[PDB]
């Protein structure tokens, strides 16, 4: 049976990751990754994290089977967190929210639903997008179709060249969001251009599908969400797909959801029943740990007053960093004016860096990024600014 | 989009669970769940998982990704728990194990990985089966068929009838095997059986596939995995779908594992490559928690001596439980022997009710049981089994 089997390719994020891991040169520097780095250079648990694992080792006297869509009040918190205290879509009882291992578990999970359910055939993505997008959706047995999204000229988002490109996207066709902090680029629309998409799509008869891996990341909780309202507002059905791995810090322990939006109650709870069978099929029913410690924290005053500074000081670092980074480029003789990078959002940054420059950076003078030049900014720090810069410079 | 989705049928195991939480009436027993119940009634954190959870509240310093199979440890304790300390299959390096979200999340990255990657177009499991599996199967795109196995007269593994069966089965066809404790008949196949079964297998072309949930609840650690190892001796291919959801009670942390053998290691390297694809493409990577737990209580010497005693001390308190039942109906006046209930293994049990005994016990007695008769015997106390057998004798 396995005799003949085609070997996957070899994943330049793990080969990249392995190759940074056997460079022996004492002053190499990660900016390859996906996650998030502190001041010294670690991916560190969150305070109130460790205080709700203390309290749950504490307190919890069962690991019975949660339901198939989890945790109640981690769906509750997940919803305002998305909509906003207020909103109508809660009020009306129009959305449903599954607990799912991590934002790629919610991708899926929205794919399996939308591919057994109803006649969705294809997927719009940004390009560029993150890899793990197409896969998923591959997988599901969806066909990717690409948007263009990046101006290269400007470092800027081709908001043209986007309309354009989706005028070929037919009505009943998924068209997938960067909610906020978009992967690679970090080019986000503004409110009015997101209002702008939002009114383009109820009449062109999307299905809108949005990924937040960065909530809080951008500019604030509720500001990152502006966007997504603002299609909430106007459209009927939704589906988003959420991750708590970057602003809780829990990465491994795989806490997203997949929050599904209908006309009406009837129509929702209808379409749940369906999805919660595509979970079903699936893992069963999903992790408890992770989801746990952020109910527990979202839902306790205390600890989520200690954790949302903890994500405002997350968020200020980076852009502190962004910051340095101009002004060290600018002052070690920039080849090239970067102050597009100041107003790009969150964890990653189109450089602009060429994949030859890359991958000179990389052998040369042990800086690594990804091939087509995105950068983890939280990877910088002030220790390794100046050499980060000098190295850059030189490749330019 | 939404509009017209059908709805999924009702379920009935949520539905008997919520029968069972309105239910008023304080005598009501449940035997319908599946999982682990103690003396006083309820499904504890293990002691070894609570030292476990401890330690790693203590020493964790980060949440960062796993590998996308998973913590190395837990794949080496998982493989000798399978095959052996000794095994040549793990000395000739031609396993590879990914950790999964539990039992499940393993037959769903097995069924993907299969679909995907070879020729396989069907699975054969036992009649009956657990629900499930069916699901899990045809959702990868996977036909389920029947072979028989229960014999309704004597309550005893159908032998001739299943091997009459599954010839009707072509070469590259999936057969799903229960490692040990039959969910839901609790009937096993004796070593000689499983030798046969071995042999009927390679010369058939099967490719076997393992679902193990209950290792350690009929005989043994070691012995429980006799029928396993009878076919990894024989065969050159060989999939394992392994659960510690039961056996380290960690239900809703989703620990489980995907073993995947092939007859060298350059074949099981590439085959398993295909295999972390599909996973890649599902949830990313899997829950570290529940599966760390795992890792911390097996490479300890101390913390498994103290769990193989709590797997034991369940293993016994149902071996006691079966008994006390057979005893108890014989001595209530049982219009039927129940003897062959003693000889069967683990968590479950056919009680050889009909579907209107069943739901008779529920409506007059506030007994629950599933449709098909299937009792949870860790569900039965010595405080609840006079009324229990009383109900019973009483819809005979
Ligand atoms: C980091 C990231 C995620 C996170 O996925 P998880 O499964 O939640 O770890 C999802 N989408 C995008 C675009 C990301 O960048
Ligand atoms: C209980 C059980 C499982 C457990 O599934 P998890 O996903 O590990 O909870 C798997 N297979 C069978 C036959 C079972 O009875």
């Amino acid at each position: 049976m396995f005799e003949n089997i085609t070997a996957a390719p070899a994943d330049p994020i793990l080969g990249l990751a392995d190759l940074f891991r056997a460079d022996e040169r004492p002053g190499k520097i990660n900016l390859g990754q996906g996650v998030y780095k502190d001041e010294t250079g670690k991916t560190p648990v969150l305070t109130s994290v460790k205080k709700a694992e203390q309290y749950l080792l504490e307190n919890e006297t069962t690991k019975n089977y949660l339901g198939i869509d989890g945790i109640p009040e981690f769906g509750r918190c997940t919803q305002e967190l998305l909509f906003g205290k207020g909103s109508a879509l809660i009020n009306d009882k129009r959305a449903r929210t599954a607990q799912t291992p991590g934002g790629t578990g919610a991708l899926r999970v929205a794919a399996d639903f939308l591919a057994k359910n109803t006649s969705v055939k294809r997927v719009w993505v940004s390009n560029p997008s993150w890899p793990n997008h197409k896969s998923v959706f591959n997988s599901a047995g969806l066909e990717v179709r690409e948007y263009a999204y990046y101006d290269a000229e400007n470092h800027t988002l081709d908001f043209d060249a986007l309309i354009n490109s989706l005028n070929e996207a037919q009505a009943g066709d998924v068209v997938l969001f960067h909610g906020c902090c978009h992967n690679p680029t970090g080019i986000d629309p503004t409110l009015e251009q997101w209002q702008t998409l939002a009114q383009l799509s109820v009449e062109k008869g999307w299905l809108p599908l949005f990924d937040f891996a960065q909530q809080g990341f951008a500019r604030g909780l509720e500001e990152d969400a502006e966007g997504l309202r603002a299609f909430a507002a106007m459209h009927k059905e939704l589906i988003v797909a959420s991750s708590y791995s970057k602003n809780f810090g829990l990465y491994n322990e795989r806490v997203g959801a997949c929050t599904l939006v209908a006309a009406d109650s009837e129509t929702v709870d209808r379409a749940f029943s369906q999805m919660k069978a595509a979970i079903y099929a699936n893992y069963s029913n999903p992790p408890a740990h992770g989801a746990s410690v952020v109910a527990t924290i979202l839902s306790n005053d205390a600890l989520r007053a200690i954790w949302e500074q903890e994500l405002t000081d997350m968020r200020q670092r980076i852009q502190r960093m962004r910051q340095l980074f101009v002004n060290t480029l600018q002052e070690k003789g920039a080849n090239r004016d970067f102050s597009f990078i100041i107003k790009q959002n969150g964890m990653f940054s189109f450089s602009g860096l060429t994949k030859e420059q890359v991958l000179r950076l990389r052998e040369e003078f042990g800086v690594y990024a990804v091939a087509s030049g995105r950068v983890n900014v939280a990877g910088m720090t002030p220790d390794n600014m100046a050499p980060l810069c000098e190295a850059i410079v030189a490749v330019l």
